[PDB]
């Protein structure tokens, strides 16, 4: 009935992306053309089990799901988030493979050839680390005009990160991917866990979810189990932070937070490696610095929690 | 009444100036010596600047020390002349002093005089940070015999004042800030997050020439220069208090509050200079490098009413 915006999610699934995919699979307003995958809370092909497993479990397994790198452009296997979204990425729930199959480009040939193909038109929810957003970038330096634009959870503005102290997760997975991303000109909206450790969902708002009439309640329900008792033991929190719905919520409903333009560099190297700092341009510096002649991006630094947890909870319950 | 000995480490410097002349007036104070490093201006004209404040506030007997003349990983460092003027002072291009610097270097005279008074030496640092780094190196047992150390340096999740990432002070040596916070010693340290809050207008300026403040008319003089580039670089019409604010906080810590966590500087990399502590609120999976620290005090908040009530106090004062 209404007009659909055509979205790509690039996502390591992951609980909170499980979630996140499910509701913009209900949106009425999202035409999801495709699931892009990368490592980070389960190795690459873990995610992209669970993203075909999602798409089949919303019943759409038409849907194609395009398998990204299997490790940061810096190199090597990279040690995933286990400790908080279990061993399969989803909890520990231990389900049988999917029927439906992965499409045979990679995730960074699937974002170039879709954005080419409709452009101007198609946004990307990046959920993950930026590995495949910036292989895209780096093989085809017309992407960031040719895509619409690019939603990112990640990085900690002015706050502590969420692996160590100066990162959060998805940054610290690829730093150089990050950083290229950001200085890419793309029309780029990040969201930091400064906003999403805002915005939580209690023991009690837990178990509405579990009592209510949504079609994935009961699967919801099951995997933020190990989720919230990984926030309960590492932040003392008794419910889950939502980090990746958040991200969703800022490309459907951009009002419900206010944005400061500014240039982003992440850190690379050293102790800080993963840190993310915005140069929001309120004072003359005098010499030129890391900050200097990039384009600036958009940086969530508000957000009206009741009405995002509402939207949130409305997707979630929803029959 | 009885006196707190205090150092204070400087680079001289148009708001260090203006802290050391105040802290030569507080009664609670005795200040043993000044230690000299470069940053506002080089270790030279640090020193020089230091002994033309002890001939001003009429002790020209207190011993100044000179510093290192480069941070520790070497080469040349860059100097706000663009902030302190060419002199530091704010381009008054005064006669040198009669007095003279010590035999000693500021590191040893750090070492000699925590050594003779073992847990009753305080240090004010308001520069880089390497004088105190060659202490605590060259002496493994200054850390646990310096009294306290109070820091004004770094940007705790706020922006930094030479780029970005970092603040001038920590900029002007990482390396030797990571050694500092990281020694085990009983450090406090206010950020530029903390001294940004406090301001004095154009309007607490002419206040100020107008007084019958002891040294009214040579602080208005400096501070033309230094309200030129806050209007200039910040859009803001007067000065921030930044060395004034740390030692607000070694005489009445009552007018901040503290948070502890162990603070680490970032020494590479675009990031060079930046602080971060970690607060300690959130139980790691595994180690990084904020584990295994003896955590320092940061100062989180200030009540900048009395903050600016006590400075103005101070330097208007007969
Ligand atoms: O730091 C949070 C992010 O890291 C993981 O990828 C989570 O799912 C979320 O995207
Ligand atoms: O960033 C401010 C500091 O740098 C300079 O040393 C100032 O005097 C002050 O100590
Ligand atoms: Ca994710
Ligand atoms: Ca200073």
């Amino acid at each position: 009935q209404i007009r659909r915006d055509k979205l790509i999610i690039d996502t390591d699934p992951g609980i909170d992306d499980s979630m996140t995919i499910l509701m913009a699979f209900r949106a009425p307003s999202v035409e999801i053309i495709g699931l892009t995958t990368i490592f980070g809370n389960v190795d690459t092909k873990g995610a992209t089990r669970n993203a075909l497993l999602l798409c089949e479990r919303a019943g759409c397994p038409e849907v194609p799901v395009a398998e990204g790198s299997h490790e940061p452009l810096k190199g090597g296997k990279p040690r995933v988030a286990d400790f908080v979204h279990g061993s399969d990425g989803i909890g520990n729930l231990f389900l049988p493979a999917p029927s439906a199959k992965k499409v045979e480009e990679s995730a960074a040939d699937f974002l170039i050839n879709k954005v080419s193909e409709f452009p101007g038109e198609v946004s990307v929810l990046a959920l993950g680390p930026l590995t495949n957003v910036a292989l895209a970038i780096k093989r085809d330096p017309s992407f960031a005009s040719k895509v619409k634009k690019i939603v990112v959870l990640g990085g900690a503005f002015f706050a502590a990160g969420n692996v160590n102290p100066a990162a959060e997760a998805n940054i610290h997975g690829d730093p150089e991917a990050a950083d290229i991303v950001f200085t890419s000109g793309a029309d780029i909206v990040v969201v930091g866990i400064n906003i999403t450790t805002q915005v939580c969902l209690t023991d009690e708002d837990l178990l509405e979810l579990r009592n209510s009439k949504g079609k994935h309640a009961a699967f919801l329900y099951e995997m933020c189990k190990f989720y919230r008792d990984w926030h309960a033991k590492s932040d003392g929190f008794h419910g889950i932070f939502l980090h990746d719905p958040v991200s969703f919520t800022a490309v459907l409903h951009p009002e419900y937070f206010t944005f400061k333009k500014g240039v982003v560099r992440v850190e690379t190297q050293g102790i800080c490696t993963g840190h993310t700092l915005m140069d929001q341009g309120l004072k003359k510096w005098n010499s030129e610095n890391p900050w200097s002649g990039y384009k600036p991006i958009s940086v969530a630094w508000t957000v009206d929690v009741p009405k995002v947890i509402s939207f949130i909870k409305k997707l979630l319950m929803a029959p």
